[PDB]
């Protein structure tokens, strides 16, 4: 299980996304996978108070992907995506990346 | 920087469901920059590969060197992991984690 790509792309600066797409190299065992979203920075906020962002995860149209749908608006700021992917091998793989909302 | 001196439930202990989780540190906490999360990593009847986040709220302790985690849901018998973030006046985050079981 390896992350092939993501939308938003890592280290990118884009308009608030309607959803976050994570595309992996193998078919996901979604019941054992997951992801979380955190707002690590925002104008007017301290640099030491990261805010978790409520979100829901759903299986993608492509079985090698999953999508994160935020349950709250995404203010301009910096975000971190933490993910956990598991395939038929049943061996958890984790990773993370950051992107900015402008 | 703050160091975890003790906790209730204690690390690697088996206890009756706690009403709250108390984290005691060596230095006064800057609670606004601190925090913690609770995850149910195991439960009889559930898969071994599907950790479940447990909603909770964090409040400052009576003792300025402590903070309390109050779960927003019941805690069924099972295994739990506490992840914490503690910051003192030095303003440097220190993180750690420990596990305990509810029986």
């Amino acid at each position: 299980p390896e992350l092939k790509s993501s939308v938003p792309q890592a280290d990118s600066a884009v308009a608030a996304p309607e959803k976050i797409q994570l595309n992996f190299s193998e078919n996901l065992t979604v019941k054992f996978s997951g992801a979380k979203l955190t707002m690590t920075g925002m104008k007017g906020m301290s640099s030491h108070s990261p805010m978790p962002v409520a979100a829901k995860v759903a299986p993608g149209a492509d079985p090698k992907s999953m999508v994160i749908i935020p349950r709250e608006p995404l203010p301009a700021g910096t975000y971190r995506v933490d993910w956990r992917a598991v395939s038929s091998d049943t061996h958890p793989i984790t990773g993370n990346y950051t992107f900015t909302v402008k």
